[PDB]
């Protein structure tokens, strides 16, 4: 389940808790190269995020046409999740709804690329 | 501590049973399983009219959520339902967690008091 893997991965990028580290995350961390750290606060402002939002990727109005675009969206989710801080108000369910709507069609292409 | 992150991690682990995703943070949550009989679970699943692409749809159960003890039952139902529906990729966890957190978030403070 790419749903299960990606939820676990983003939540771990958010809290950085080493007791929730998993080897399954290693190939996902490599996608970080697709996003510059210095653009993160720009991506956050473009998604008009409040303190109670996770990544709201649909608000970037960037197309998802292929597996490379999925990797970028995962990378944006990871770095945003990283920089917004370990905060209880974050409505992760809304963030994952948006993410999976945008990328689920390419789950097949993603699993081929990972494995 | 985010009850959202703990509970997502906990239910996903009750769904796949993957021992590399076990965490000690789950021990106190496992004890809530006593609030739900294994024999009732298939009945709760049928009542929620769940398809293969549904996680727990707790709002369909017509059960009351008025205190922290009721939250513990809802978490326990989530766990045993997540357990019995199988490790299937089509499960729309985001919809399931939306319903769960809508139902229980107001009691997060009472929950964290009971856990700690």
């Amino acid at each position: 389940s790419m749903r299960t893997l990606l939820i676990r991965y983003i939540l771990w990028r958010n809290d950085g808790d080493p007791s929730y580290y998993n080897d399954d995350f290693k190939k996902l961390i490599l996608f970080d190269e697709l996003v510059d750290d210095d653009d993160v606060c720009t991506l956050i402002k473009n998604m008009r995020m409040t303190l109670s939002d996770g990544p709201l990727l649909d608000r970037l109005n960037q197309p998802v046409n292929n597996v490379e675009d999925v990797k970028r969206m995962i990378a944006i989710s990871a770095k945003v999740a990283r920089d917004i801080g370990r905060r209880p108000e974050i409505r992760w369910e809304d963030s994952f709804t948006i993410l999976f709507r945008m990328i689920e069609k390419y789950f097949d292409d993603l699993m081929t690329d990972l494995y």
